[PDB]
């Protein structure tokens, strides 16, 4: 019962049809007359047996998340490694050929005119640099989202035009005048760490080499790779950790050497941020300060309390000044894509600030749980302590009685009297006060639990972003209007995002500093708790000392009476 | 600076003007040419020196609250007692003459053609029965709200018509046919307890006696009053207490003899309700069960758990069946006033049911507070108890040691061994389990705190009552339409009041029974708590017994060693 659903796509002989078993629900596709191409169909059988939907989503109009593209380059990079092992030059590297797999929640990227390399465009013989070229071209059309050099240019003049320029220049930005800034550098509104960008820049300079026989790296034979694959292995080895300094609203990647301690990294924090090491509080996504003898992280400054804390496109700054800049539809789509990139970045910003708030919160709850357990421990030792003073007092007074009849026998030195008196004076000298500070501070903690949050306003700004991208979608349904209308409602969304960001930021900075002061009070409460606990237990053990010491002279002087 | 505000009313010479000091804000009125009436103005000076706003409020269209009218009859009754002391026949007893005073929150009623008695209507000589007649007439026009006999009748035919009827008949209901049911009984849709009504019925039979020289009671000289004032003193002495049986949704007044115990009243509860005495739970407005050795009360049945639990006007029942009963404006105002009386009564019903809910709630909180204090007491005695087993165990084993060297002297009976062994076996044999039931049941109590309430729906039905009385107000702005429209929206308000009353009633019956089961569990938890507490303290005192008993043989056998 393999019921036909709607098709996947179009084959070379027909339509790539998606069908499904009715009982088992096994979504299996089918690929649907020259015996050369049906023979190559059997070649497709023997060799196979032996994403652009996401890119066309207007939310990712400036491109994707960086590390997701890194997983893409790992997957499809290992695939094209695998095919150039197998003497297979795919020639067709496009996100149309990349239908995802959501196994384990992780997207796996497999393979089934903008990618037509000039050695396949003009010549019938070719090499692996078609897939090198269309690979890196596909990668940058995931990074920026559009064509790496001369987007919206006719392919004929596109191949000849780049066939006559500098191959190191990996980005051609064509202006409104037609004068093109042929650049070897990537565009700025991206989600990318430059530490990864520059080896990827050199890698694209290997990829966008127009001459095929110099395109690709020279094959380094110890690792059996061109320099392209070696640089891709460097990118798979660039192990960094992002740290948001919550006291500066800045996210910094720190490169991790494979052997550096966390403490030497703390020295790097003190160099790169200026915050002193012992006051560097590193909170995890569950707010856990790692053991520094081990090798987003939320930097807090343990000494400071009150924490103080822009569109790089100046054309959108012109729109915020005057939305009536009469842009063509290309610049309208461009600058609106920039604005969506901007406010989206704002959303992720206060999103992770919410997360740092929660890390502070749960860490605070850990300290409270510790403090309550220590508290009830002090309760136990307190009660038993006062009972020990109690019975020890009674044993003192009865032994004073019976010792007094021993002094009616007149048979002992009176140092037992003053001895047991000084014992009893020790029993005098020994609470709930700091416990009242505990329950009161706890009440303040519950108040910090009940204090309001502004995440609904982040949902409002989120829906504002939804409106702005709905507008950009209205530039995507008709880019054929060539309108020149303003973007005043865009600036409306912009300044409400500004002000609401200020409100939520200052609220959770105040909440933040309250958690900081209360946590600080907890750290103040702990050593007095523990020292007083030690005084309790030492007092107990002295009660046992003068206990068995008094009973000690009881049996010894007893046996002196047994002597003669 | 006594600034003139708007007037109070109209004087005999002008307008009774209300004015006010600007600094001190002292609202003082002024009363504003025959020298006989200016001479009687000076008589008004010498004698004075020596409410209908509420009745015209359409909310009280069927009349007022009973006890408020009782306070009215006490105030104005003592005033007319005071004037008939002073040879003053006021002749003018109307709520126009009753401007209230809100001192202490309590309304004080003072004195400044429907009340024209036939001895003042027809004759120039008169007596105190003008004020007796207009007094009781004013009282019943506070009770029902309108004229006691033949309302909307022209005064000329009104005086002659009642001048020819039975004076014991204290209510003339004129029908639509003109045939009048001259009744000696009050109308039914009132807020009145019949225990007070029948002496007030006989009192009105004294008041509505048409012949003045038989109007009023015969003057009983030991108390120096007519029988009218004596009956009013009986009404001021009728001391009852309302009990709502929450298990039957019935409010019963119980007459209190001046010396009856509360327990004999509990026997009256068992007779008048059928609920057994020891299971009669009487909850106050703070839910306090009174000490029964003392002399609204919320009856609960301590044994039962799930508590199961109409328009007397049949014309409004006809409207609920068919609102298109085409009534004249008189019957429209009548029956709508009845409906407002009905739903208003519903509002007060579930209002006091909310109150019984709260009494159950706060009583429950009292039991929890008691239980937690007993709990932490058991914690204290538990810790000190286990410490006492602890040190007593150590004192046992060291005395076993030193007793064993006494048996190397061979000088004691071995019954000290087995003695201290059986002591130690007693120390073995002695918690948090019922405490876990306490904290768990407490969690259930917090859940009963967080369970939802339906008082907002009572506010909805309240606003439904506001709409229905807004409609009746639209019969009061124009009773001159003589419409015959339906009351379908009235029945809408009626059935939504029905169903919402069912929902809130069943919700708080379920909440109710949950409080009943949880409170029941608390009463189950208490005796095991206290008995176990007694076992703790007895165990302690035995620890002291074998403590000073072991030390007792220590000093005695010690002095046996001192002997020879």
């Amino acid at each position: 019962p393999w019921e036909m659903r709607e098709r996947l796509g179009t084959g070379g002989f027909g339509n790539v049809c998606l069908y499904q078993h009715r009982e088992l629900d096994l979504k299996i596709a089918i690929k649907s007359l020259s015996t050369k191409n049906r023979e190559r169909w059997c070649h497709e059988i023997q060799i196979m047996k032996k994403l652009r939907k996401l890119l066309n989503k207007p939310e990712n109009c400036c491109g994707l998340k960086e590390s997701q593209i890194l997983s893409l380059l790992s997957d499809i990079g290992s695939g094209i490694r695998y095919l150039h092992e197998n003497k297979i030059i795919h020639r067709d590297l496009k996100p149309e050929n990349i239908v995802l797999q959501d196994v384990g929640g992780k997207i796996i990227h497999k393979i089934i005119l903008q990618y037509l390399a000039p050695e396949l465009f003009e010549n019938k013989p070719y090499t692996a640099t078609v897939d090198y070229w269309s690979f890196g071209t596909m990668v940058f059309e995931c990074i920026a989202g559009y064509r790496p050099f001369l987007h919206h240019l006719q392919p004929f003049t596109w191949h000849e035009k780049i066939k006559k320029k500098d191959p190191k220049c990996i980005f051609a930005c064509e202006e409104m005048s037609g004068e093109v800034r042929f650049s070897s550098h990537l565009p700025q509104p991206n989600s990318l760490c430059s530490l990864i960008v520059e080896p990827m820049e050199n890698w694209l300079q290997l990829m966008l080499n127009w001459d095929p026989q110099q395109r690709g790296g020279p094959v380094d034979l110890t690792l059996k790779q061109p320099r392209c694959f070696v640089l891709m292995d460097h990118i798979l080895n660039l192990k960094i950790v992002h740290i948001l300094n919550m006291t500066s609203a800045k996210i910094i990647s720190f490169l991790l050497p494979p052997d550096e301690s966390l403490h030497s990294l703390q020295s790097r924090i003190e160099r790169e941020t200026g915050i002193n090491t012992g006051s560097q509080e590193l909170l995890s996504e569950t707010g856990i300060s790692l053991d520094p003898r081990k090798p987003m992280v939320y930097l807090f400054d343990k000494s400071k309390t009150v924490y103080e804390g822009r569109s790089l496109s100046d054309c959108v700054n012109y729109i915020v000044q005057d939305s009536k800049i009469q842009l063509p539809i290309i610049q309208l789509r461009k600058v609106w894509a920039e604005a969506v990139h901007y406010v989206s970045g704002l959303k992720e910003d206060y999103s992770r600030l919410f997360q740092g708030q929660r890390a502070a919160m749960l860490s605070l709850l850990r300290y409270n749980a510790n403090l309550t357990k220590m508290k009830n421990t002090l309760i136990s030792a307190s009660q038993q302590l006062k009972a020990k003073l109690e019975f020890f007092h009674k044993s003192i007074q009865l032994d004073l009685e019976r010792y007094s009849e021993q002094m009616t026998y007149g048979i002992s030195s009176e140092k037992m009297l003053k001895a047991w008196k000084e014992m009893e004076e020790k029993a005098i000298h020994y609470i709930g006060y700091l416990e009242d500070q505990i329950m009161s501070l706890h009440a303040e903690i519950m108040e910090l639990q009940k204090s309001p949050y502004g995440r609904r306003q982040g949902d409002l700004m989120e829906s504002l972003e939804q409106r702005a991208i709905d507008l950009y979608k209205q530039l995507k349904h008709r880019p054929s209007d060539h309108s020149y209308s303003d973007s005043t409602e865009m600036v409306k969304i912009i300044v409400h995002t500004v002000q609401s960001q200020d409100r939520v930021l200052k609220e959770l900075f105040g909440h933040l500093s309250k958690l900081l002061g209360c946590k600080q009070k907890i750290i103040d409460l702990l050593p007095k708790v523990e020292v007083a606990l030690s005084n309790i237990k030492e007092a107990d053990n002295t009660v046992m000392f003068m206990q068995g010491k008094r009973q000690k002279e009881i049996w010894h002087l007893l046996k002196i009476a047994c002597t003669q």
